[PDB]
């Protein structure tokens, strides 16, 4: 996250590290047994890290839990990042509490203009590089699908949106891949592209969760 703040320990009780020897990505717990995360993340040996402020320390509310079955979008296109979210079962469900917590799915897509939370682990400098410790935070707005469309000329598809500020200066960047993207407490957006980090004129791109409630639903119920 770029031009964001120390979000405070545990106060994202849904974001979670994938961690595969080292944090690698974000995701949001969506009930006891199942995140969900971008697919460009997948691999094989996930560990999900729960109740983590700061990821190189434990500091005693971290629930630590092997990935079972990850399960990619049918659609997932690598090449144009179309549909990039996959579903990962936990082997053994967390043990909800204050720290460690699901976040609701939308019922419904939100509207530009509408002021979303964003946040990960991931790199804070827009030029270089810097990765912190604990937790950072974001607030950010959705931005019209024709601004978008104007920044990314051929890129963006129905299951994507934009959010952040045209300006530059603040936005998600590498590690925070995956991660959530919360709006009136709903879960409409994972943590998926940009073209670099905070620059002017090329607003974070996220995946657009709202599309997908029906296939998250129907396969956590079959899996
Ligand atoms: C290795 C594997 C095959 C799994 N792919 C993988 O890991 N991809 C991730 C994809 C996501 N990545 C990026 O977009 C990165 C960092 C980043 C991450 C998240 C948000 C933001 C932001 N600014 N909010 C920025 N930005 S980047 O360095 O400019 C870069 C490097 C390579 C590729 C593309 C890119 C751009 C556009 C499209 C779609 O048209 C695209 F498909 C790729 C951008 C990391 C790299
Ligand atoms: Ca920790």
């Amino acid at each position: 996250i770029v031009g964001g703040y120390t979000c405070g320990a545990n106060t994202v009780p849904y974001q979670v590290s994938l961690n595969s020897g080292y944090h690698f990505c974000g995701g949001s717990l969506i009930n006891s047994q199942w995140v969900v995360s971008a697919a460009h993340c997948y691999k094989s040996g996930i560990q999900v890290r729960l109740g983590e402020d700061n990821i190189n320390v434990v500091e005693g509310n971290e629930q630590f839990i092997s990935a079972s079955k990850s399960i990619v979008h049918p659609s997932y296109n690598s090449n144009t990042l179309n549909n990039d979210i996959m579903l990962i079962k936990l082997k053994s469900a967390a043990s909800l509490n204050s720290r460690v917590a699901s976040i609701s799915l939308p019922t419904s897509c939100a509207s530009a203009g509408t002021q979303c939370l964003i946040s990960g682990w991931g790199n804070t400098k827009s030029s270089g590089t810097s990765y912190p410790d604990v937790l950072k935070c974001l607030k950010a707005p959705i931005l019209s699908d024709s601004s978008c469309k104007s920044a990314y000329p051929g890129q963006i598809t129905s299951n994507m949106f934009c959010a952040g500020y045209l300006e530059g200066g603040k936005d998600s960047c590498q590690g925070d891949s995956g991660g959530p993207v919360v709006c009136s407490g709903k879960l409409q957006g994972i943590v998926s592209w940009g073209s670099g980090c905070a620059q002017k004129n090329k607003p974070g791109v996220y995946t657009k969760v709202c599309n997908y409630v029906s296939w998250i639903k129907q396969t956590i119920a079959s899996n």
